[PDB]
């Protein structure tokens, strides 16, 4: 049994949009935009909703680029994160109560202040390769095990 989450990366030729999480789970780390998928909405509906809630942005089309399953020691529910990419967005990103957005050059991605797993799978994101990932965490900082592979269908 697993819970559905979304993660949206606005990735452009020279820059990627990241948000500084201001509260809740993962506060103090840069990440893409997303959250829990609700009842009554598709996964992509949920990605669009969290994107707009956290940045004010809307998008024409979201592309599926990955899936990452996380296990936390002692926690019965697996986290099933569906990762999406878009290039062109509608609007200018602005700060919300949950996220402070900034553009990062692709050689200045702040991996030190991101979830540790990002260092493993962001390269595949940057190569526009579709991937499946699995990470086993002890707490929030320690990766105990992981698998990562390119796939044909996300
Ligand atoms: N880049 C990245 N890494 C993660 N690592 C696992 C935690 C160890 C999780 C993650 N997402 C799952 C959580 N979700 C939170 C913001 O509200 C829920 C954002 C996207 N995104």
């Amino acid at each position: 049994a697993s819970r559905l989450y979304t993660l949206v990366l606005v990735l452009q030729p020279q820059r990627v949009l990241l948000g500084m999480k201001k509260r809740g789970f993962g506060a103090g780390r840069w990440n893409g935009f997303g959250g829990k998928v609700q009842e009554g909405e598709t996964i992509e509906d949920g990605a669009r909703r969290e994107l707009q809630e956290e940045s004010g942005l809307t998008v024409d089309a979201l592309h599926k680029v990955g899936q990452i399953v996380f296990e936390f020691v002692g926690e019965p529910e697996l986290m099933d994160v569906h990762v999406f990419c878009t290039d062109s967005i509608q609007g200018t990103p602005v700060e919300s109560d949950e996220m402070r957005p900034c553009w990062f050059q692709l050689d200045q991605i702040p991996f030190k202040d991101m979830w540790p797993d990002d260092s493993y799978w962001f390269p595949l994101l940057l190569q526009k390769k579709k991937f499946h990932g699995y990470f086993k965490f002890q707490g929030q900082d320690t990766i105990l095990d992981y698998t990562l592979r390119e796939v044909d269908t996300v």
